[PDB]
């Protein structure tokens, strides 16, 4: 599709058979998912926004599917209003910005 | 232009005949720059991110430039570690997040 800005670019994805919204992200360097069951074992992990640096949790190879499109990598699990795809995730789905 | 997100969309921007570099980021709703020197009157506002709020000032009506194009919005002055150019001005350049 071709995903305006007028509002949120929310979208649908699926994660171990559950449907969740997600964000697109291109100021994302990683994906940050909500507090959550993933299959595993994590690694700690440290990322950066606005109010500083936080430690998250990191799982790999997992499969997330953004609007039918099926994408798999490394996905971090920390606090959020919404789940963010970032551009680890938007490369793998073929994402771009046009203007 | 088209851009590919195999690396963070960094653009310069022209602010105040001062030309600085900033991130097209869709997870953000504003435009938020480092601290600086713009007229006008500016109202405090507080916003949030990973690792929380901060508090920055903001200053509306306020023109800038993103390769070329024009746009005009409010504009957030604060201690961001990157400036951020948000929904707010990437719709008046007319970007669209592409799949």
């Amino acid at each position: 599709p071709q995903i305006t800005l007028w509002q949120r670019p929310l979208v649908t994805i699926k994660i171990g058979g559950q449907l969740k919204e997600a964000l697109l992200d291109t100021g994302a360097d990683d994906t940050v998912l909500e507090e959550m069951n993933l299959p595993g074992r994590w690694k700690p992990k440290m990322i950066g926004g606005i109010g500083g640096f936080i430690k998250v949790r990191q799982y790999d190879q997992i499969l997330i599917e953004i609007c039918g499109h099926k994408a798999i990598g490394t996905v971090l699990v920390g606090p959020t209003p919404v789940n963010i795809i970032g551009r680890n995730l938007l490369t793998q789905i073929g994402c771009t910005l046009n203007f």
